[PDB]
């Protein structure tokens, strides 16, 4: 009568789900916590005994590390592949998107146009020489964004935008990508990369001092004519070992419904994956975009390649 979830994504307003969930399965939902590369660690030394039916966590390229970990099995659901996009699962059937997010060019609205700005690739140009902040290599979020520049263009020639992009660094990597935005409303950058739900987050927190900072930072979303943004997800699988497989399936199809991706999404600012399902109200000011139509599992895939590239390039880990 229940279900293990192990996850690192559980926000406080994500029990609102579990027990809407209950309510129309019958199955109480158990909450094992933890940091993302620890709980997959967890489930893979607890092997055959463990009691993990679902597992959840942030970046399709730890998605993919719990893929090769050999903690997850396929799932074969109509409802799944209908409602998720199919560059947002796994096209193993491993794991599955549930939340959507983007890795944008965050901007200063007083020094940067959005006229200036275009593309990742543009970002080596010469004229943000001292402008740029990002967080370090150590950070799944930018190891996945590089996988798909490599995707795209080859190690060399991604090796040749590193190069140009750490050029570019106003400071060394110093934060999280919070830390970024304020660094780009406080002036030491003109220019940075983040995650969208992170503006987001500021112009809705208790602070008023957060709001001032997010009133200064713009949100850009790149390569509109082109291939479009880059995008990425919160999701989850079905573990190899699960008691409640049965109910573990149902858990999955019911993320997807069109209550539960409202809560889900919008407990962390981030799209929903489903076609239909409104926008979180702090993000339509935003307006919509191109997502790059690229399978996130690609991000995984390469992140060996990213992280070897980075440090090549002199991206400075944590
Ligand atoms: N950085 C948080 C944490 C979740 C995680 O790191 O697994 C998020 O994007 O939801
Ligand atoms: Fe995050």
């Amino acid at each position: 009568g229940a279900i293990n979830l192990y996850s690192s994504r559980h926000y406080d307003t994500d029990q609102a789900l579990y027990d809407s969930f209950t309510k129309k399965t019958g199955l109480k939902v158990n909450l094992i916590e933890g940091k993302g590369d620890k709980l997959i660690e967890r489930i893979k030394s607890e092997g055959a005994n463990s009691p993990a039916d679902v597992f959840m966590t942030v970046d399709a390229g730890r998605l993919w590390r719990a893929q090769e970990a050999g903690i997850l099995q396929p799932i074969s659901s109509s409802t799944l592949n209908n409602k998720i996009p199919a560059n947002l699962r796994s096209p193993e059937k491993l794991w599955f998107g549930f939340s959507k997010r983007a890795r944008v060019i965050m901007y200063n609205k007083n020094k940067v146009q959005p006229s200036e700005l275009s593309t990742y690739e543009d970002l080596a140009q010469n004229k943000w020489k001292g402008k740029i902040v990002i967080r370090s290599s150590s950070n799944i979020y930018n190891q996945s964004l590089i996988a798909s520049l490599i995707e795209i263009h080859g190690m060399s020639d991604a090796e040749g935008w590193a190069k140009g992009f750490v050029r570019n660094f106003a400071r060394p990597p110093e934060g999280n990508d919070t830390a970024q935005i304020k660094a780009v409303a406080a002036g030491i950058g003109d220019i940075g990369l983040a995650n969208s739900y992170y503006l987001a987050r500021l112009k809705r927190s208790s602070k008023p001092e957060d709001q001032a900072v997010a009133d200064k930072v713009g949100m850009f979303f790149p390569n509109q004519n082109g291939r479009g943004t880059h995008v990425n997800i919160s999701g989850g699988g079905v573990v190899k070992n699960a008691p409640n497989k049965e109910g573990a399936i149902k858990f999955l199809e019911y993320l997807v419904s069109p209550e539960a991706q409202k809560i889900f999404s919008e407990g962390n600012n981030e799209y929903p994956v489903v076609a239909g399902v409104p926008i979180a109200s702090v993000l339509k000011p935003f307006g919509s975009f191109k997502n790059d139509s690229t399978n996130v599992s690609v991000y995984g895939k390469l992140n060996a390649d990213a992280i070897k590239l980075m440090d090549r390039v002199g991206w400075k880990l944590e």
